[PDB]
């Protein structure tokens, strides 16, 4: 009722709900919550990744309407993927998992009306 920007943000809300849903859990689960570098014994993670990002943080910010437009939302989602590509060996399973989830994200985002 408030126009294209309101509709875009609601569509992005729906993308996020799908990425968090059981449908994609085989590959999305490493991205549900912030990386716990202490628990994973990754003593270099925060030295390499300066801006951690994950789906629960995107959800908090999106629910608080902290993204001014859909491009702001997309930047944080893509930052999450980019962190995974930057930190891990390129042939690691987690990179393939990030790419499977990004395939979903980019497909849905491309079809935003
Ligand atoms: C932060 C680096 C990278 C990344 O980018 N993200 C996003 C990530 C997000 N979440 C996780 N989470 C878990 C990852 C592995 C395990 C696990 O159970 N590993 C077993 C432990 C015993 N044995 C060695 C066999 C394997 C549990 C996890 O959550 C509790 N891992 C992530 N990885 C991986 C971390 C090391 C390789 C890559």
């Amino acid at each position: 009722s408030m126009g294209k920007l309101s509709e875009h943000l609601r569509y992005c809300d729906s993308i996020l709900r799908e990425m968090l849903s059981k449908k994609h859990a085989a590959y999305a689960w490493p991205f549900y919550k912030p990386v716990d570098a202490e628990a994973l014994e990754l003593h270099d993670y925060h030295d390499i990744i300066k801006h951690p990002m994950d789906l629960s943080t995107v959800k908090r910010k999106m629910d608080g309407r902290e993204y001014p437009d859909a491009q702001g939302f997309a930047a944080d989602v893509r930052l999450m993927f980019s962190n995974c590509y930057k930190y891990n060996p390129p042939d690691h399973e987690v990179v393939a998992m990030a790419r499977k989830l990004q395939d979903v994200f980019e497909m849905r985002f491309a079809k935003m009306p």
